[PDB]
């Protein structure tokens, strides 16, 4: 049964492609998924890219415990261990929803003077925050992610870190996933309760809904006061540190799926694709030797170019099967190398985006790199256009209701939480972010008509 | 004050070095630890090396859920979740002690014919096996590791996979950690219960006790039958798959500490050491510019050589302090770069293995790589010498009791589980493995006297 078209039922389309492209599958325990190889490889590329960016910026990876003192934290989001070692634990243990509490404790003892700062920490791994609504890569009790935490001697240095990390996520989205995003502040209502403020990158999925792709919080001294994290400054005065926190999960994979995916399956951005180019040799007993030899030569030639190429010479499947599979899995480029074309020293180069062409094998190594970039460029261009066509300035609550039905709605807002929640209660739409950079404007709240706040229009939308 | 000497109290020396070298610290939960950046970096290196080796052999990474249905398995080793989402669960969940059961379940559905074979999976991550003791990188309820799982169409292909992965573990040990190991089979008593047989690599620590560094099991059809994992072969006949299993945890880090460490602290193998060379610039105000410029020049030159070099320009610590820290942390080489020697175009190269030599700065970059290799070779050589000195062939149960007090005891054994458990109850020593490459010998059980089995002497020792 072919893939349900996006125009017919996006939600179902989403669930089916994750299944058909073999990204994930449902685990025995309700609410849990099994991330398959192909899907995991996408997460690995995302991790490698972020890790380099984190490292170049001084952060270091560490590993805080999976089990957290219940005393240090009953709460619906927690999965609690009550039995272990063949007995009831006098002290039940919570599975970490995040490592912040343990981090705060360790920082309390590790940080003593300005010499101990900054503290630039990151951790890759799983966390658990119980969820009733199951949905692959979007909402699951357990998921993988990366959460960073930093401590600084001054406020300035911390706020700079906050933006530094958000820009890293924005770069990941733009330069690597070709996903357009808006950088800005969450409103008081939408921010993390414990942060002075929360910055975010908001993306628009092909179904017109918004998805938060990354977050970076400025915690001020809130976290430091809570865990008694202080240091002796150069002026001998004892002060609390200024901290930040930022995370990005495999929800990003969902963002990639719903941003570039089409009715034929996945379309992965070249710079995060586990396989940028797949070679599918076609032959018969007679032409086996010649074809595979040429297929392998091309494989090496592409590897030498630093490209992630895969030679699918599997005997357990037919060419028709392979082509269909690699299409579903969104491989940017496919190379059909058959006996006939091979005589002419050529092969067929197909683009997941559409179109094919016969070219000489020798020219392929030198051309693919530029083509991959072009492929990336096209994905971004198309995504930008979609966003443009699905973003609308609104001055009336009537036009607002129409706008949040198709995508982004740029509207004035009074800045009142109550007015903001009312809009959500009536339209289900939420404020996604007050962008850092946008046309400066002054007006009146799209809902209550009172003077507009923020000095610009706020981005609203129905969100994931 | 120094570290408790190894000969004074090995165990206390162990805990102290981990603490002092900042490999790990203690978390709020009695039993949970925190792996610091320097300690984590070692694991990251082990992971990269193993990952490359698994990848080149066709394996692929995946991610199975943390929680497993209790029905798939309260055994004291298990940590059980009975409360989640603010409510008490009807079906108690187990935190994975291994993903084997969920993998078996998924394979049951994914595997249908020969086209789905072979299955070559691996997973990096945490698992939990309750431990009352708490020794970082040796015995902890929660730990990180890698566990591989494969499904094959034939017994021959499965058994080959088993030895392929053991050899990979042996290569990591020998070629990367400079840790000598003995490859062999576990006895029936020591093998994994659900396995036809268990292979392993056994290392000897500096305290004369043996340590299982890694294992690879041939599960035959036991696993397939238990989880109903079968396939339609080319001959249209439905058959059970043959599976293998293999794992290696950061316990491997403890092996490194106890194999090469000394009274001065850690001694990291060059090929796994986060920092292979550390540059310590010594200077004054009038020579600060010249030195640092020379240091940075050497830094770059070494990086250009592909070496993991670190420049410790921290001006808040005396050169002595630095020398001590990098020695404690086991950095292979330390370059002392000062005013006087620099004028001569030279610097002092200090080896963690002992000794110094003044060499021309210009020749260093080209020489270090080869020196690191010799350093590695020396580490291995010493460990081999140690093993030879702590290994002894015994023909009497008297000589056996002496040998297993110092290290390895090469004795004949009848092969009876009963006799084997007796030797353990009487000496605490266990069989480590029946070595693959062991001189063929026939004799009589070192304890009961009955005719010897295995056609060779069995390795015995007190073990971790
Ligand atoms: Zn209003
Ligand atoms: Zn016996």
């Amino acid at each position: 049964k072919g893939l349900t078209p996006q125009s017919q039922d996006f939600s179902e389309w989403y669930l089916e492609v994750i299944q058909k492209a073999e990204l994930a599958d449902y685990g025995p325990v309700r609410g849990t998924i099994v991330v398959r190889p192909y899907g995991y490889a996408i997460w690995e590329n995302i991790q490698q890219v972020l890790d380099r960016m984190f490292k170049e910026t001084g952060h270091q990876n560490a590993y805080f415990p999976l089990f957290i003192p219940m005393s240090f934290l009953f709460s619906p989001e927690l999965a609690v261990v009550t039995h272990a070692g063949g007995e009831e634990l006098e002290e039940p243990l919570a599975v970490r929803p995040t490592s912040e509490t343990v981090i705060g404790y360790m920082w309390s003892k590790w940080i003593r003077s300005w010499r101990d700062l900054p503290q630039l920490l990151n951790q890759w791994g799983n966390v658990v925050r119980w969820e009733m609504r199951t949905r692959p890569f979007l909402r699951t009790s357990e998921f993988l992610w990366q959460e960073g935490h930093t401590a600084h001697a001054t406020r300035e240095e911390a706020e700079e870190e906050v933006r530094r990390m958000l820009s890293i996520y924005a770069r990941l989205a733009r330069e690597y996933a070709a996903i357009p995003v808006i950088e800005g502040l969450k409103t008081e209502k939408e921010k993390f309760a414990g942060a002075v403020y929360t910055t975010t990158i908001e993306a628009l999925m092909k179904d017109g809904k918004a998805l938060q792709a990354g977050t970076s919080h400025y915690l001020g001294e809130n976290f430091a006061r809570a865990f008694d994290i202080k240091f002796q400054d150069r002026d001998l005065q004892v002060k609390y540190v200024h901290t930040t926190s930022w995370g990005l999960s495999w929800r990003f994979i969902g963002a990639i799926i719903m941003t570039h995916g089409d009715d034929r399956g996945l379309v992965l951005p070249p710079r995060l694709a586990p396989i940028q180019v797949v070679i599918v040799p076609i032959y018969k007993d007679e032409s086996r030797e010649r074809v595979l030899e040429a297929a392998q030569g091309l494989r090496q030639a592409l590897l030498a170019q630093g490209l992630r190429v895969h030679l699918d010479d599997r005997d357990q499947h037919t060419p028709g099967y392979k082509f269909h599979e690699w299409e579903l899995k969104g491989v940017p480029f496919r190379v059909e190398l058959g006996p006939k074309d091979l005589e002419g020293g050529q092969a067929v180069l197909a683009s997941r985006l559409g179109g094919k062409e016969t070219l000489p094998l020798a020219a392929l190594p030198e051309a693919l790199p530029g083509k991959l970039d072009a492929f990336h460029e096209e994905l971004y261009r198309r995504a930008l256009a979609f966003r443009e066509d699905h973003t609308r300035k609104v001055d009336t609550y009537e036009a607002f209701k129409e706008a949040v039905q198709e995508g982004f709605a740029l509207a004035f807002h009074c800045g009142d939480k109550a007015c903001e929640r009312l809009i959500q209660e009536e339209t289900t739409a939420t404020t996604r972010c007050v962008p850092f950079e946008a046309e400066p404007e002054e007006g009146f709240c799209v809902r209550c008509g009172r003077p507009s706040a923020y000095g610009k229009r706020v981005v609203f939308a129905k969100a994931y």
